[PDB]
């Protein structure tokens, strides 16, 4: 999958390794929706500045998962700027 070498290791609460509890169900860019009660393991984090475009790169039973986040007010700036309203470590 993506190279992880290119990933940032640490997105505010999320750090890659860990696991995260999905807490409230949200919708990403791709508008996939994300479950409450899902967990998956953080791999890593990249942002393009120009399109606000966070990747959020995630384990989800053995396959790879990248959460694509809009970081504008219109899109999705509520969960990048609230992670720890949607994932909790554990």
């Amino acid at each position: 999958g993506v190279d992880r070498d290119y990933l940032q290791s640490e997105y505010g609460v999320l750090k890659a390794g860990q696991c995260y509890k999905v807490v409230r169900s949200f919708r990403d860019y791709r508008n996939i929706n994300y479950e409450r009660g899902d967990v998956m393991r953080f791999l890593g984090s990249n942002f393009v500045p120009y399109e606000s475009g966070l990747s959020l790169f995630f384990d989800k039973n053995g396959s790879e998962r990248q959460i694509m986040l809009c970081v504008r007010p219109e899109f999705q700036m509520e969960i990048a700027h609230h992670l720890d309203s949607y994932f909790c470590k554990l």
